[PDB]
């Protein structure tokens, strides 16, 4: 096993990170995110992109919803791909965007917590 992360967690919202190595390409680690709520109001129109180094190559699948769910009743899952043919470090910056409590939000974040499983 590839053991998740807490990739981000800040203002009510966390986004767990899971793994998997794919078995059709050994250089592909595919990451399932899980995004949660906390607080007491719907984090609505809830849009996660990431990007990652030069050496490698993303593609970012549809997520479930664009709604996290006040009190943690369910997840937005979305599935990420990530091709690292150089099996470099894996490492990247996040933007999250999302409407709560009537307002517009939006933060960007570095995750660098990657396990070294994740890419070796």
């Amino acid at each position: 096993m590839i053991p998740s992360i807490t990739a981000y967690s800040k203002n009510g919202l966390k986004i767990e990170f899971t793994f998997e190595r794919s078995n059709t390409n050994p250089s592909v680690t595919v990451i399932t995110i899980q995004a949660s709520n906390s607080t007491e109001l719907d984090m609505t129109d809830f849009v996660f992109q990431a990007a990652v180094p030069k050496t490698f190559q993303l593609q970012e699948l549809s997520p479930s919803s664009s709604v996290v769910p006040a009190f943690n009743t369910g997840t937005i899952t979305q599935v990420i791909k990530v091709l690292n043919p150089q099996k470099q470090q894996l490492r990247m910056r996040i933007k999250l965007t999302y409407n709560h409590k009537g307002s517009a939000m939006q933060d960007l974040a570095e995750v660098n917590n990657f396990p070294p499983q994740s890419w070796q």
